[PDB]
C-alpha cells in the first residue's frame, strides 16, 4: 500500500514517479504519436511505454556488503492506430502473461501448447 | 471465451500462437538466459518476452470495412536476475497499465501526478 | 459544443490543439518576439499565429464520400511592436472576414467598393 | 464609426481599400483560384487572403518627434476545395484568436491545455 | 493580490509564470537531479532554482526622453542530497535575508558581528 | 536559537559566519556595485548574494563504514538598479519558495498551473 510521486524530468512526453517509500524503485510512462500515410490518407499511430523498475543486489549469498546492484524491470508496450480496440489482444497478453509470472525468475519455460482466455 | 493453439512453427525455444477462430490475432512467448559478469561475480540474468498482435483495417471512406491493415499490439517484456523477486514492480507496472489502458487509443495524455498502488 | 484538447506533442512554444471527437480537426497557436533596431532605438514585435485545419475528401464520383484529401484551413497572423494598439486594425479585418466569409468557398470574387466599419 | 472606401489600385484581382478618417489605415483582400487534379478528376482551390494594417511610431517615449515607423498588421488567409465547408474551422480559429488577442502585444503566450469552442 | 499564470513553455523542466497584471513580472520555478556515484552507491542530489524577476527602467535626462531598461531579481538556489534536512540552513539564510531585505536597493553595507537566528 | 558568530576572513566584501554550536553550518554575505554607464549618466547596480550551507554525510555501506561528505546549501541572490523596488519580486519569489520549501530535499516534482500571491 503505497503510491509513485511524480519526480523531476526533463521530458516532456515522459513522465517519471517514484515510489514514496523507496525512492530506487522508478516507473516512467511514455506516449508517442506517429504518422502512417497511404497516398492522401493519413493514419495516427499510437504508442504507450511504461517501464517499472528497481535494483536488486547481485550477491544473494553475500553479507549484503553494498554489491553492485543489477536493474530488475517489468516493461509495457503498446502500438497501435488510433481509435482502434485493443480489448482482445490486451486480454490475450494477460493471459499468457499469467502463465510467466509465478515463474518470471526462474529460467524454466514450460512446454505449453494451448493458453485459454477468458 | 477462445484459446490459443500453438501454431504449426519450428519451436525455436519462442512459441508462437494463433487465435483459434481469429487466426489472425496472434501471440508470441520467448524465454532467453543472459550472464552477466560483474569481476569474479556472475549472475544469470532470465528475460520473458510476450507480444499479443492483431492487424487493424485502417479506419477508411468506404462502408465496407477495407483498407491497408496496420498491426496493433500489446507486448510486455521482463529482465531481471535469477531468483528475484518482482512482486513490487509488477505490481507497480499493473497498476500504470490500469491508468492507461483505456487511452491505448487516445492520443491524448492524462497529466496524473501520483499513481495508487498495492 | 466541442472542445480543442492539446495533443500530446512536444511543446515548443507553439501549441497544437486536436478537437476531441473529431481529431482530425486541429488548431494551432504559436507567439514569438522579434527585435527591430532602426539606429539607436530597439523594439520587441510581437507576432501571433493561429492556424486552424481540417482534411477535406474531394468532391468524388463515388456515392461513398471516398477520395483523396485535400488540407481546408482558416489562418490568422499578427505582427505588431510591443504595447501598440491594434484595435481599429482588428475591427476593420474582421469586418472584411464578414464580406468574404460566406465566399471563402466561392470561386468567384464580390467586387465591393466599400466596407463599413464598427 | 468609419468606412473603408476604395483605392486607386494596379491589380484585378486585389481589391485595396483605405479608411476615410484615416488614409494611413489600409485593408487588401484578395481572391486566388487554383487547379488540382488527380488523374482525370480536376478540382478548384480557393484562397483568400486578407490584410489590415496601419503604420505605428516606433518610439513610445519619444516626444513623437515623427520617429520611423514600423507597419502594424493584422492578417487572415484561407485555402480550401471549392464548396468545402469551412464553419468549423473557422469556429476553431476564432475561438483560438480570442485567447490571444487581448495579448496580442505584449509577449506573454499562455500555457493553454485546451480551448473550448462554443 | 495577483496570481502569476503559467507561460507556455518549451521546456518541461522548468516552469515559467506571469503576473496577471503586469506581464513583465515573471518567476521561473526549475528542479533537478543529479546522480554521485561513490563506489557501486549512487547518491541523488535535488537542486531548485527559483527567479523573479521584473524589468526596471533608469530615467537618464535626454533630449529624447527614453531610458534604458535593465532586470531587477531575486535568485533562491537550493542544493543538498537527497532525503537531507534544509531546516536550519534555510532559517539561517531567512535570518540573513531579513537583516538584508531592506537595504536591497540601497548600496549601503555595515560590519555585522553576529547574525541571530530565531 | 543559535548565534552565527563572525569568522575572520581576509576579504572584506564578503562577511562569513559560522554557527556558535556547529562551526561546519556556514553562512557568507557579500554585497557588490556595478556601474552601468548609458551615455554621459551611470547608474548604480547593487548585487546581494548570502548563501547558508552545512555538510551531510552519505552514509553507503562498506566494510570500512566512511562515507563521503557533499554541501547541502541554500542560496539568495539579488540584483536591480539603485533605488528601484524589488517589494513584488520578493513577494512572488517567496511564494514560489513556500510552495517548494517542504519538498527541497525530495526529488518530486508537481505540475503547478498557478502560484498565489499574497
Amino acid at each position: 500500500a503505497y503510491k509513485l510521486i511524480k519526480m523531476a524530468g526533463g521530458n516532456s512526453a515522459i513522465q517519471t514517479y517514484a515510489r514514496e517509500d523507496k525512492t530506487t524503485q522508478t516507473l516512467s510512462t511514455q506516449k508517442t504519436i506517429s504518422v502512417l500515410r497511404n497516398g492522401s490518407t493519413s493514419t495516427r499511430i499510437i504508442k504507450v511505454h511504461i517501464n517499472s523498475t528497481a535494483p536488486v543486489t547481485i550477491n544473494t549469498c553475500d553479507p549484503t556488503k553494498c554489491g553492485p546492484t543489477v536493474p530488475m524491470g517489468v516493461s509495457f508496450k503498446s502500438s497501435m492506430p488510433e481509435d482502434a480496440d485493443p480489448a482482445e489482444v490486451l486480454k490475450a497478453a494477460k493471459a499468457a502473461l499469467a502463465l510467466f509470472e509465478a515463474n518470471l525468475n526462474s529460467a524454466f519455460n514450460k512446454n505449453v501448447d494451448e493458453i485459454s482466455v477468458a
